[PDB]
């Protein structure tokens, strides 16, 4: 039993809700919140900009030190950093950005990072400003993640479309 409330169950391990991931994280304080990161951990917009804003820029400060030490992530890769006031940990995961020409096949590799964590609150990878089809992202999520994932979808119209079209 966990504290996630109001989710629709899609499969044995995948759950979905129309929710602002920032507000959901503040309420649940999950062990892991996933950020829709880029390789430079520059949290300017989309989910990343919103999560970082909610940390009063502490996420960005921590991220800049991470990059100065380690260099950029790989597309499809991840790193674990602090969750600040939102979660115990933040798993920064880099899905391919279609608006940069990145290979959509890397979306499966990106979701594989979730399997290192028993339970996660997450957005749909590569959706939103990353330019991928969110229906496809949900399909890859369900077919790749084996741990327990609670997906927050900000847009109500998109949420209804994802549910109604789910096979
Ligand atoms: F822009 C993006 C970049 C990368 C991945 C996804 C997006 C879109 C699609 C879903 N998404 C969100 N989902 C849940 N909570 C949210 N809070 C603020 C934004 C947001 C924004």
């Amino acid at each position: 039993v966990n504290s996630f409330s109001g989710y629709l169950k899609l499969t044995d391990n995948v759950y979905i809700k129309n929710a602002d991931i920032v507000e959901e994280a503040k309420k649940v304080k999950p062990t892991v919140v996933v950020n829709a990161a880029n390789v430079y951990l520059k949290h300017g917009g989309g989910v990343a900009g919103a999560l970082n804003k909610a940390t009063n820029n502490a996420m960005q400060v921590e991220s800049d030190d991470y990059i100065a030490t380690n260099g950029p992530l790989k597309v499809g890769g991840s790193c674990v950093l602090s969750g600040h006031n939102l979660a115990k940990h933040c798993l920064h995961v880099v899905g391919p950005n279609v608006n940069k020409g990145e290979d959509i096949q890397l979306l499966k590799s990106a979701y594989e990072n979730f399997n290192q964590h028993e339970v996660l609150l997450a957005p749909l990878l590569s959706a939103g400003i990353f330019g991928a089809d969110p229906i496809h992202s949900l399909r890859v999520c369900v077919d790749t993640v084996r741990t327990n994932v609670y997906l927050a979808v900000f847009d109500k119209n998109l949420y209804d479309k994802l549910v109604s079209s789910f096979l």
